[PDB]
Protein backbone atom coordinates (compact mmCIF):
# COMPACT_ATOMS: atom_id res chain seq x y z
CA UNK A 1 0.00 0.00 0.00
CA UNK A 2 1.11 4.13 -0.78
CA UNK A 3 1.25 6.26 2.06
CA UNK A 4 -1.18 9.02 0.19
CA UNK A 5 -5.11 8.45 1.00
CA UNK A 6 -8.28 9.81 -0.12
CA UNK A 7 -11.74 9.55 2.14
CA UNK A 8 -14.91 10.73 1.34
CA UNK A 9 -16.31 11.89 5.22
CA UNK A 10 -19.88 12.65 5.12
CA UNK A 11 -19.99 14.71 2.27
CA UNK A 12 -16.01 15.35 0.96
CA UNK A 13 -13.31 12.79 -0.52
CA UNK A 14 -10.09 14.25 1.79
CA UNK A 15 -6.82 13.41 -0.05
CA UNK A 16 -3.67 13.32 2.14
CA UNK A 17 -0.90 11.82 2.42
CA UNK A 18 0.39 9.83 5.97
Amino acid sequence: RGGRLCYCRRRFCVCVGR
